[PDB]
């Protein structure tokens, strides 16, 4: 096989190509990329077959919950599975890889590859896999192994090709097969190392074992084979450990220790809730300035992350940096580990494809494994349980997609909020001591001419049911005012390429909102208001006064106003330089729930004081321009290239430790760390954006789950 030439060829009794998930624990995208002419059984799967660059992992970056990630297509906060050791409250039980707990399928949900293929009529095998071994949702898959970590690899391939061998009725049509290499020579040693260079060796021979066994039977251009890995690895220092005890004089809670920590209390199930969470991570907030970790409670975490919705998930949590380690006391620390952010180039994990199903000799763009488990469904033609994977945004990976997505359809349609008078009913106790409503009246040209700048790839679509909105019109800026929350739910603007500032103590009521419709400048007074819209980012001084009016006031925090001022008036410019003009769309997210999803009105527990207007917890700030710079966002054909932000809005910035430090040194960093994907944003917004962009529906789903990396 290694030394014959690059390719459904499949013999008699398989009339549908059969998918093997081969997992190799600890295989980091560097490994490929170093050391792959000297695989070469790897090496000839990375030049005939299908390839990404690499494939991001869920965080924690750790093998249990990655593993049962690939599987369900869900985040661990969904599946249940947050670490390989956990505690659960309600069950009162203590979950571990040594423990009977393990088997117990009370910490199991959703719905992994294997049950939805035996739901469908499949059969579904496997050699090793995190859940395969326990009765998830009270069922096991037809052949499976109870894991045992030192059964050699040449027997586990041996018994999957038995399993080949079986006669078409019992013969299954899924496999997953596992290996703990070189995640084991890893952590003895570290990535760069000798035993990595053997373990990676050993892989390769189990892999060309399995591609062997295959061409022998004629299944090597038949089967779908995929080769990943759970996460990635980096090497650890006991000179890169972070101590508890230079934190606190008496440390009396438990802590899980490691890359990726959580905090709770000693006693429990008693003091579980009760657990002052908040008066921790003050305590390990800014404490030194060389501080190597960030605490942070979890519905304050980068939301790209989803790590906060379970009981399981302490609020309590600790970002590790690069290459160190968060432990309780001085007591291992040396060779290397993972858990560490996702985002981490180290934390990066292999993803290789070959099969009749899969393009030859392709190199894909980077994407996450939250997207696997709607592929794995493809492959097997069957009908994906509900997951986080956006279904569509893999179909450049194969020959014949199955799926063919479709643009989310709009829950509600925006009416009212026409140009009458242009004096206001109501002057909303608001003032401008310096007939200019005139410029807010657009007829259908100007309308056209503004939709054709601010909105290129169309109004964001709001896919909410019964939610009372209204589009407002300006020379600059197109809105979608959101009726009920009295403020907009997206404010859409092109900067062109630049070659002043705000107008001070003026603002007015908006002539099209109705007052009961619309915020009060009095409001304020009795947190202080702020522009979506940054006034003075286009046109001229008059041009201001579009956005000088109530209908462009969100409820902000003077310490988060500090963030917001700073982007639009030094960093929005210095963007929109180099990506040679840029398109915003910003608005506020409510998610108090902190489920990553966009708050009911009844979810919503702040509001601007003794008003119905509620207070967002975060801001979405998504920046989209287009790949070739030589045309500008509203008049480009081609490729975009998107740069979204969900920057938490908070009372303080001690996220960011800015004290005595000038905004130069601190906003920048703080808005590069809540960058997310625009599935994200859509998810917490409600909101669905580019349906107007002449480009198939699988290619801006590629675009939507893309991550922007620094
Ligand atoms: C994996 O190990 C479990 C035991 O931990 C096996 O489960 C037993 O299966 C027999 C089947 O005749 C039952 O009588 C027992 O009651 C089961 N015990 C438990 C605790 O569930 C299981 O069969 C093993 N799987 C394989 C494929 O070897
Ligand atoms: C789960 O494991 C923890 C230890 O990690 C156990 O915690 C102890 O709980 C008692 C009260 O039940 C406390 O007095 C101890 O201080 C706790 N020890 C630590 C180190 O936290 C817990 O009991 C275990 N629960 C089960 C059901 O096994
Ligand atoms: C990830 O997908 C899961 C499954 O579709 C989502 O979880 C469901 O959320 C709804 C609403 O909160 C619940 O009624 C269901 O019971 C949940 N199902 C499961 C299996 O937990 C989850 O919200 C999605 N996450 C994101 C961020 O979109
Ligand atoms: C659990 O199994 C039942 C059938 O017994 C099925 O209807 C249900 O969808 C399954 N649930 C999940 C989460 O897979
Ligand atoms: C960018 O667009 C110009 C035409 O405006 C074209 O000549 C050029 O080839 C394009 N670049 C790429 C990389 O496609
Ligand atoms: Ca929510
Ligand atoms: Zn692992
Ligand atoms: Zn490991």
């Amino acid at each position: 096989w290694v030394t014959e030439a690059c390719a459904p060829q499949c013999p008699e009794g398989f009339d549908q190509p059969p998918v093997i998930l081969f997992s190799m624990d600890g295989f980091r995208a560097e490994y490929l990329q170093t050391w792959s002419t000297l695989l070469p059984n790897i090496n000839k799967l990375k030049t005939c077959g299908l390839h990404s660059k690499y494939m991001r992992a869920v965080y924690p970056t750790k093998t249990f919950p990655n593993h049962y990630t690939i599987v369900t297509g869900l985040y661990p906060e969904s599946h249940g599975i947050i670490d390989n050791n956990m505690y659960d409250v309600y069950l009162n039980k203590n979950f571990s890889l040594s423990s009977v707990e393990k088997s117990n399928p009370a910490w199991w949900s959703g719905q992994p590859i294997w049950l939805t293929a035996m739901y469908q009529g499949l059969k579904a095998a496997s050699y090793y896999w995190p859940g395969s071994d326990v009765a998830v949702n009270g069922s096991f898959p037809n052949i499976y192994r109870n894991y045992s970590n030192s059964v050699p690899y040449e027997s586990r391939i041996a018994t999957l090709l038995q399993w080949l061998d079986l006669p078409k009725a019992e013969r299954p049509s899924f496999y997953t097969i596992y290996v703990e290499e070189p995640d084991s020579a890893g952590h003895k040693s570290g990535p760069v190392s000798a035993g990595v260079i053997k373990a990676l060796q050993l892989v390769d021979d189990a892999f060309g074992m399995l591609m062997e066994g295959l061409k022998q039977r004629n299944l090597h251009n038949c089967v779908n084979i995929i080769v990943l890995a759970d996460h990635g690895m980096d090497q650890t220092s006991c000179d890169r450990v972070e101590y508890m005890t230079d934190y606190f004089p008496e440390i009396n809670f438990y802590m899980y220790q490691g890359p990726a920590p959580r905090i709770r209390t000693r006693n429990i199930p008693q003091d579980f809730f009760t657990f002052n969470s908040e008066e921790i991570v003050r305590d390990l907030s800014c404490r030194k300035s060389d501080q190597h970790f960030k605490p942070y409670l979890t519905p304050d975490l980068p939301k790209r992350l989803h790590y906060a919705k379970n009981v399981r998930i302490d609020k309590v949590h600790l970002m590790v940096d690069r290459q160190w380690l968060a432990y309780r006391n001085k007591g291992n620390c040396e060779g290397g580990t993972h858990g560490y952010n996702n985002e981490f180039k180290s934390m990066e994990a292999i993803f290789l494809a070959h099969g009749p199903s899969f393009k030859e000799k392709t190199v894909i763009e980077p994407f996450e494994n939250i997207e696997v488990y709607n592929l794995l469904c493809d492959l097997l033609h069957i009908q994906p349980a509900p997951n986080n994977g956006s279904h569509g945004s893999l179909n450049h990976l194969l020959k014949a997609p199955f799926y063919q997505p479709s643009h989310a359809e709009e829950l509600s349609k925006s009416a009212g909020c026409g140009f009458t008078t242009p004096l206001p009913k109501d002057s909303l106790n608001c003032s401008c001591l310096a007939q200019v409503n005139q410029r807010l009246n657009l007829n259908r040209g100007e309308v056209s001419a503004t939709e054709k700048t601010n909105l290129p790839f169309g109004r964001p679509r709001v896919i909410q049911k019964n939610k009372d909105h209204c589009l407002l019109y300006h020379r600059e800026y197109v809105s979608g005012f959101g009726k009920a929350m009295k403020m907009p739910m997206w404010s859409s603007y092109t900067v062109p390429k630049p070659g002043p500032p705000t107008v001070p103590d003026c603002l007015r009521a908006d002539v099209r909102v109705d007052p009961s419709e619309s915020q009060k400048c009095s409001f304020y007074l009795a947190i202080d208001h702020g522009f979506l819209y940054p006034p003075a980012i286009k046109g001229n001084n008059e041009s201001q006064y579009d956005a000088l009016i109530t209908s462009n006031l969100v409820p902000m925090y003077k310490e988060f106003k500090k963030m917001w001022d700073y982007f639009h008036k030094v960093l929005l410019i210095k963007y929109a330089i180099e990506r040679n003009g840029v398109n915003v769309v910003s608005g506020p997210i409510f998610d108090y729930n902190y489920d990553g999803h966009f708050d009911a009105p009844d979810e919503i527990t702040n509001y601007v004081a003794g008003t119905d207007v509620p207070v967002p917890t975060h801001y979405f700030v998504v920046l989209t321009s287009c790949k070739n710079k030589t045309h500008t966002p509203d008049s480009c054909p081609g490729w975009l290239d998107v740069l979204p932000f969900v920057v938490p809005h908070r009372p303080t910035n001690v996220e960011s430790c800015p004290e005595n430090k000038a905004e130069d040194l601190w906003v920048e960093e703080r808005f590069k760390a809540h960058i997310a994907r625009v599935r994200d944003v859509e998810l917490l917004t409600g909101l669905d954006f580019y349906q107007e962009k002449t480009q198939p529906v699988s290619e801006i789903l590629q675009l939507k789950t893309y991550l922007p990396t620094f």
